[PDB]
C-alpha cells in the first residue's frame, strides 16, 4: 500500500515526491524502487525528502538482478534500487508550515 | 512509425536501443529516436554511442515540451542517418 | 554570462538549479540553462520543474552534439522567461 | 589505482566502461563510484559489463551522506553509489574474441 515503482517516463518528478509525502503521512513509512534509467527518479526523490527535511532513510539498496526478456530469449541484467524512507521529526511541521498553518 | 523507437521500457538494456537503431538503420537508412523526461538520458546516450563509434551522424536533434494527458514532460526527438563508415563497421562488427 | 547556469556539478542539489534559475529570473528576466551529456536530465528535470509549478514558459529548448577537447557530447540550451504567475508565486513562496 | 569516480560531464559513457574494463584487467577488480545524477552512469556501465558479459558484481552500495556546501552553509546530502566488479570467468575470451584472437 506504500509502494511507488517508478518506470512510466510520463510523470513528473513532483507526482513522486508528493506521492511519497502521502505513502509516509499514511503509513509512516515508504518505498522506492526503480530500474535501471529510472533509479536517477528514486535518487532525486530521496535527496529532496532528505534536503528539504520531511525523511530520513531507513534502507538504501541497488542490486543487479534478472529481468523476463523474450526478445533475447534468455534474461537481461538490470540495476535495481529500493529505499525504504520514514517520516522526520520535522515532517509534521514542514507539511504545514508552507502553508502558514505550523502551529 | 516502422523507423521510430520510442525509449520508454526501464526494464530495456541499453543496447537494446543501440543495436536496434543499428538495425533500423540498416533497413530504412535513417532511424527516429524520441523520449520524454527521465528517458532522453537514454536517447541521449544511444545517440552519443552511434555517433562516436562512428556509426551514423545526426540529422535533426530536437528538444521541445509537450502536453500529456495539463502536466507538461520534456520530448526529445532524434533523427539519425548511416555514416559513411556504416555499412563497414556492420560487416565487421 | 551572467544570466547562464551551466549544470555539470553532480555534489550540487537539484534545489540549488531551480532556486538559481528563479533568483536569475528575478533578475534577468530570463535564464539560460545548459549541459552536457549525463547531465542534460538535470536541466529536463528543472524546466519540468518551473514548467509545471507555473513560474515560467520556456524561450528556446535546443539540443545539439558538439565536439570537446574529437569526442561528441549532447549539449542542451535552455533559455527560460518570467511566466505572469512569477512575481506572485516569489511573494507568496 | 583501479578506483573511477564519475562526475566530469565531458566524458562518453564509453570512457568508463573502457577504464573499467582496463583496471579489471590490470587489477582483477574495479571499484566504481558516483553521486546523485552521476550514477545513472555506473549503473549503465554495470548493466553493460555484467550483460555483455565481462564482470560479475561483489558488492553494489547506494547510501546517502553529507557533502560540504560553502553556498548553503551547512552540508547538503546526496546519493552516493558504490559498486566493486571483478573479471567474469569469460573476460579474458571476449577481451580477444571481438579482435578475432580468440585462441
Ligand atoms: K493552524
Ligand atoms: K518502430
Ligand atoms: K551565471
Ligand atoms: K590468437
Amino acid at each position: 500500500k506504500n509502494r511507488i515503482q517508478v518506470s512510466n517516463t510520463k510523470k513528473p518528478l513532483f507526482f513522486y515526491v508528493n506521492l511519497a509525502k502521502r505513502y509516509m503521512q499514511q503509513y509512516n513509512d515508504v518505498e522506492l524502487s526503480a530500474l535501471g534509467m529510472a533509479i536517477a527518479t528514486v535518487v532525486t526523490v530521496t535527496e529532496i525528502l532528505k534536503n528539504n527535511g520531511f525523511a530520513v532513510e531507513k534502507k538504501i539498496m541497488t542490486s543487479i538482478v534478472d529481468i523476463k526478456d523474450d526478445a533475447r530469449g534468455r534474461p537481461v541484467q538490470k540495476a535495481k534500487i529500493e529505499i525504504t524512507l520514514v517520516k522526520s521529526e520535522k515532517f509534521d511541521e514542514l507539511m504545514a508550515a508552507a502553508n502558514e498553518e505550523k502551529e
